[PDB]
């Protein structure tokens, strides 16, 4: 048999979903979502770390001038100075007063702690959904892990077990995001090649191993303090160590719908959006014939009290008679409410007490049983608390809703006097139609 | 749960308070007045004698 439903993505909520099949005992299955995976695309755009500057000693000379050959290095630089008369420790460095010169030069090289530490860009567009499921499945839990796409099929106890496609294809990821070590951003980068200095991208690298690189520091050389013999260099300050100092808020926290993010793999995992379908193809020697069944009678029910809550907070007691001692699916079959409980035994004629949830301010529902329908009518009250911690989804309730005793006040305030104003209408409209004909 | 109830200044008269919670079997309390004192200010104005 097969079998197929829908239910809300969400995490932690049991789910019952009641399959019946003409000549067999219905049966209802508990399905509840352990978590559900968000697996990105990768598609590393590059990657960025601090830069190292590379000055050798400078060239010094004395009656005689340098000069600067073109070097093909990132970012090289070269200058040259003249008049300067540097001093060592154990004097004047040599004789030429003015006519000596001082050539430097330098450039910028990828750190090897790029190997270890480092920021990556990566350009991820689509994504594909894997999740967790627990199943109730002839009295005990049993876990299924499956691709939520809608393609991925699942064999288990015989049975066939199919889930997705993601109803929502909405994701809390971008087009273009930036990766830490463990953090993950929402973030444009600049496009490769035209890093801005002071920010993020400002050191353009391939890969942490590629040797070829790309920079932007604007590195000027300056004319060294008279007297001393040094190279001053204005290299620009790193933005890579700065951008880590600006990161701002990760997007575990800004993530709508606060899907929590993992890495190596990236994913995002447990955000509440849309709804899955599932189809079940359950083999029949489940399946067991209606006549195998214990038979019910003489069905009757009670709420010594009951509490609109997010928990468990009713309580009905049943007073049932069947034929045999056997188990026996329970269900409701109005989403106003929910019952814990999914079968129980039943022995003859005794009684069985069920803990249920709901949000009706009078609760006034039907509940099914060994394929037959009892009533139960009571009048909860609001608890205490107005917040709680753990979720529960399944007490939900529309706008359409009972007003309970005071249902009976607008039935009452219903009635208007349209009909006593139509009735003189048409007394009036007759009496003129001595003298009104067809008009 | 809290329950507040106003009882009359009375003693040796048992009086009885029904506290009900629902969900759970209503519970009626006995309470009695041993004695109650009353401590006025004390500022000794002077003494005789
Ligand atoms: C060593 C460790 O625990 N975590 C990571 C390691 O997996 C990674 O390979 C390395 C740089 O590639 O950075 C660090
Ligand atoms: C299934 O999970 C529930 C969750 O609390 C647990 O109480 C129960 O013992 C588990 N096993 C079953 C229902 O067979």
């Amino acid at each position: 048999y097969e079998h197929v439903t829908v239910i809300p993505n969400t995490v932690g909520v049991p789910y019952k979903t009641l399959v019946n099949r003409p000549g067999y005992s219905p049966m209802v299955l508990e399905m509840e979502l352990q978590s559900v995976t968000l697996e990105p695309t990768l598609s590393l755009d590059y990657i960025t770390c601090e830069y190292k500057t590379v000055i050798p000693s400078p060239y010094v000379k004395c009656c005689g001038t340098a000069e600067c050959k073109d070097k093909s290095l990132p970012d090289y630089s070269c200058k040259v100075f003249t008049g300067v008369y540097p001093f060592m420790w154990g004097g004047a460095y040599c004789f030429c007063d003015a006519e000596n010169t001082q050539l430097s030069e330098a450039h910028v090289e990828k750190s090897e702690s790029c190997k270890t530490e480092f920021a990556s860009a990566y350009r991820a567009h689509t994504a594909s959904a894997s999740a967790k499921l627990r199943v109730l499945y002839q009295g005990n839990n049993i876990t299924v892990a499956a691709y939520a796409n809608g393609d991925h099929a699942v064999t288990v106890k015989d049975a066939k077990f199919v889930v997705g496609p993601m109803s929502s294809a909405w994701t809390p990821f971008d087009n273009k995001i930036v990766v830490y070590k463990g953090d993950v951003y929402n973030m444009d980068y600049p496009p490769f090649g035209a890093g801005r200095p002071g920010q993020f991208g400002d050191i353009q690298s391939r890969t942490p191993e590629s040797k070829d690189v790309y920079a932007n520091t604007q590195l000027v050389l300056q004319r060294p303090a008279a007297g001393t013999v040094h190279v001053p260099y204005s290299q620009a300050p790193s933005g890579f160590k700065y951008w880590l100092k600006e990161r701002g808020a990760s997007l575990q926290h800004t993530a709508p719908f606060g899907c929590q993010i993992a890495t190596n793999p990236v994913r995002a995992v447990n955000c509440a959006v849309g709804n899955i379908p599932i189809s079940i193809d359950i083999p029949d020697a489940a399946f067991t014939r209606v006549v195998d069944a214990p038979s019910v009678t003489d069905m009757s029910c009670e709420v010594p009290a009951c509490t609109h809550s997010s928990d468990f907070g009713g309580v009905a007691i049943i007073k049932y008679t069947a034929s045999k001692k056997g188990k026996c699916a329970v269900h409701s079959m109005t989403n106003a409410v929910t019952i814990r409980e999914a079968d129980v035994e039943v022995e003859g004629n005794s009684q069985l007490q069920i803990s249920f949830s709901t949000a009706l301010a009078s609760a006034e529902f039907r509940v099914q049983v060994c394929s037959t329908q009892v009533h139960c009518a009571a009048a909860c009250h609001p608890p205490k608390d107005h917040i709680v911690n753990y979720p529960a989804s399944h007490t939900t309730l529309g706008v359409q809703d009972i007003s309970t005793t005071a249902m009976s006040w607008v039935q009452k305030i219903t009635g208007g006097v349209g009909l006593i104003v139509a009735v003189a209408a048409l007394i009036l409209i007759v009496v003129l139609c001595v003298s009104f004909s067809r008009h």
